[PDB]
């Protein structure tokens, strides 16, 4: 399996061979489907990861905000891939450890730069962890579950108000649940009393959608995101603001059916160049397939990323309708 975290595990292949493993956390590659095990299961809060894993693992791979007793059954080992954000890791480990049997082996693998060291303290009172020698930038930890924590997902819900808008959010929407500067720029280009079917692809907690609906109450909304927390947060946020709309999980346009008058998105900032290019291609190439005649695709994103070229390639040309010191709002028409 591809990732450095999975390479780490691969260096201890022999130990997982007779194990009945549950894989969870940031399941970036398909090691959960390939690792030689007595049995393998997975639970993820990411739709695209579930797509990949269930293709090979069927019902042994599950997707949902909250893992359940059944999702975890007949597993004597947990291999958890540490996520980038701590509240997400807390939510997931309490959820998972609260259901697995006392005695389950716990393995935690991640990157020091992503805060994997925080796991020790986090699990100190439940499953005492010890570091296993690994590559210098990687953290590999092991321990047995001694005491199950008590978990109640409802206590992790957050709620706040910004610009007269109520926002409900959950761990796992770590910088995409607010009225960020990029969102503000995108919003400034939308005119009041706009009409049509819309579709907000990079979902988040739905702040963009409820702010759009506030001045254009007739728009007909569809929201999608890969993250279960984002799907849950958005529905709650729409409801909390008297806004109707359909929200569902999707790997970009994988579950989107139909055409729209406008597609908007505030993608996350990429990391590399390839990850960035791919993300730009998928968004744009999927867009031409879901736009009514004369419909518009609108994207706000850092100017450094590769959207302009992808835009020209797909639509022939595009416009920069709004700009700041970092962001550009790109517009392309059907």
């Amino acid at each position: 399996a591809f990732t450095p975290a999975s390479e780490v595990l691969l260096r201890h292949s022999d130990d997982f061979e007779q194990s009945r493993i549950l894989f969870a956390g940031d399941l970036q590659d398909d090691l959960p489907a390939r690792l030689d095990t007595a049995a393998s299961r997975a639970h993820t809060q990411q739709f695209h990861h579930w797509q990949v894993l269930s293709r090979q693992m069927g019902d042994n791979a599950r997707f949902s905000l909250v893992a359940t007793a059944d999702d975890v059954a007949d597993c004597d080992t947990l291999i958890y891939y540490w996520p980038k954000n701590k509240p997400e890791a807390q939510f997931q480990l309490m959820n998972l450890l609260s259901l697995l049997p006392v005695g389950t082996d716990i393995f935690v693998v991640g990157e020091n730069r992503s805060g994997v060291r925080s796991a020790e303290q986090m699990l100190a009172d439940y499953a005492p962890l010890n570091k296993v020698d690994s590559a210098r930038r990687c953290g590999l930890y092991f321990g047995r579950l001694e005491k199950q924590p008590v978990f109640d997902a409802e206590k992790f819900w957050g709620e706040y108000s910004v610009d007269g808008l109520t926002v409900k959010t959950l761990p796992g929407v770590f910088s995409r649940d607010g009225l960020d500067v990029g969102s503000q720029l995108l919003l400034s280009t939308l005119t009041p009393h706009t009409k049509g079917k819309v579709l907000d692809v990079g979902c988040g907690a739905g702040v963009l959608s409820v702010a759009f609906a506030r001045h254009s109450p007739k728009i007909r909304l569809t929201l999608c995101d890969v993250s279960a927390p984002a799907v849950e947060a958005s529905r709650a946020t729409l409801a909390a603001n008297g806004v109707e709309g359909e929200v569902f999980a999707s790997n970009v346009f994988s579950e989107v059916k139909g055409r729209f008058d406008m597609i908007i998105s505030n993608p996350p900032f990429h990391d590399g160049m390839q990850t960035s290019l791919d993300a730009a291609q998928t968004l744009i190439r999927g867009a031409v397939r879901h736009l009514n005649s004369g419909g518009e695709l609108r994207i706000v994103a850092n100017a450094f990323l590769p959207y302009p070229d992808v835009l020209d390639e797909t639509f022939g040309f595009h416009e920069v309708i709004a700009q700041t010191g970092r962001f550009k709002v790109y517009r392309a028409i059907m």
